């Protein structure tokens, strides 16, 4: 699975570890994240990420 | 998939939409919406809503 | 699916029931549950339970 980062604040979502303590556990694509969820840093929506393409 | 309808004021659930403000993606069938989901206008629960027959 | 139980309090989560007011759908695996979600009766986290083994 691909990596996200936020572009607002550089935090990167890493599907091997989820975002657990808001629900999204481990193993969760960015795409199947429910999309209410924001960035734990920075606090903005699933449309200000992009992929992490390598 | 088939649409839902809310029998106390009539909001349509698209599954093709979903309801993502509240975390419901596009593509979401009704019964895999969670249980503590709520109609958007009326607030209330998923067991007042049925199935749109064709 | 295997029940779990709730080492501080005793609740049991069965994944046939599921806990539908709290958006824990009925045939929810213990393992897909959200990790956010907290024991409906002790509030204590997912990490406190264990596997009911037969
Ligand atoms: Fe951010
Ligand atoms: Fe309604
Ligand atoms: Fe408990």
């Amino acid at each position: 699975m691909k990596k996200y980062t936020c572009t607002v604040c550089g935090y990167i979502y890493n599907p091997e570890d989820g975002d657990p303590d808001n629900g999204v556990n481990p193993g969760t694509d960015f795409k199947d994240i429910p999309d209410d969820w924001v960035c734990p840093l920075s606090g903005v929506g699933k449309d200000q990420f992009e992929e992490v393409e390598e």
